[PDB]
C-alpha cells in the first residue's frame, strides 16, 4: 500500500486524493509528481514557462519549458450525477497576473458561475514510480474541464510563495487553491499499485 491510489478505493467508488510536494514538478528526485502543458483559467491562458520535471527524466537535458501549471493535490469524491472536486495548482506568474486571474474569475462567477471553465492540458505520463519499478500515471488529468458547482460553493484563492524565488522578470511560484468544483466528464484514467494497475475510475454520471 505505497500507491497514492488504491485499487480499493477505485473499486469502491471512495474519494480520491493525490499529493504531491509543492515543488515536486521540479529538480532530480524518486517521489510522485504531475504537471500539464497547458491550463486556462476563466478565459485566461496561462503561459507555458515551468521546465517540469517528468518521473526519471534527466534533469541536464531539460532547457525549454513544458508545464503552465503544476497539479500538487487533488480530491474527487464522485458523485451520482456529478462529482465534488478541490484542486491545488502551482504556476508561476507575476503579481499583477495573480489579481487579474482573480478578478475575472469573481467576475465570470457572479454573472453567471457555471460559465466559468478550467481547462488543463495534457498532463505528464511519469507521475509516480510504481512498485514494479516503472513509472506510471496516478490521474490522467489530460484535457479535464472543470466549474464551479454554484457560487455559493466555489472557493479560490491564490498565493505567492518563494518556493521557487523571484524569477529574473518578476514572477513568483503561486499556489492556487480551487474548491467546489465538479465536471461533466465521468471517468478519469488512473494507475495503482504496479504499472499494470490500470483502471478507470467512474465519477459522474455518462448520458
Amino acid at each position: 500500500m505505497s500507491e497514492m491510489i488504491t485499487r480499493q478505493q477505485v473499486t469502491s467508488g471512495e474519494t480520491i486524493h493525490v499529493r504531491t510536494d509543492p515543488t515536486a514538478c521540479i529538480g532530480s528526485h524518486p517521489n510522485c509528481r504531475m504537471f500539464i502543458d497547458s491550463l486556462t483559467i476563466a478565459g485566461e491562458k496561462l503561459d507555458k514557462n515551468i521546465v517540469a520535471i517528468d518521473g526519471g527524466e534527466d534533469v541536464t537535458k531539460a532547457d525549454s519549458a513544458t508545464a503552465a501549471a503544476s497539479v500538487i493535490r487533488m480530491s474527487i469524491t464522485p458523485g451520482s450525477i456529478n462529482p465534488t472536486i478541490s484542486i491545488t495548482l502551482g504556476v508561476l506568474i507575476k503579481s499583477n497576473v495573480r489579481t487579474k486571474i482573480e478578478e475575472k474569475v469573481s467576475s465570470i462567477l457572479q454573472a453567471s458561475a457555471t460559465d466559468m471553465k478550467i481547462k488543463l492540458g495534457n498532463s505528464n505520463k511519469k507521475q509516480e514510480y510504481k512498485t514494479d519499478e516503472a513509472w506510471g500515471i496516478m490521474i490522467d488529468l489530460s484535457n479535464l474541464e472543470l466549474y464551479p458547482i454554484s457560487a455559493k460553493a466555489f472557493s479560490i484563492s491564490i498565493e505567492p510563495t518563494e518556493l521557487m524565488g523571484v524569477s529574473k522578470d518578476g514572477m513568483r511560484y503561486h499556489i492556487i487553491s480551487i474548491d467546489g468544483l465538479t465536471t461533466s466528464q465521468g471517468s478519469l484514467p488512473v494507475c495503482c499499485a504496479a504499472s499494470t494497475d490500470k483502471g478507470v475510475a467512474k465519477i459522474g454520471y455518462i448520458a
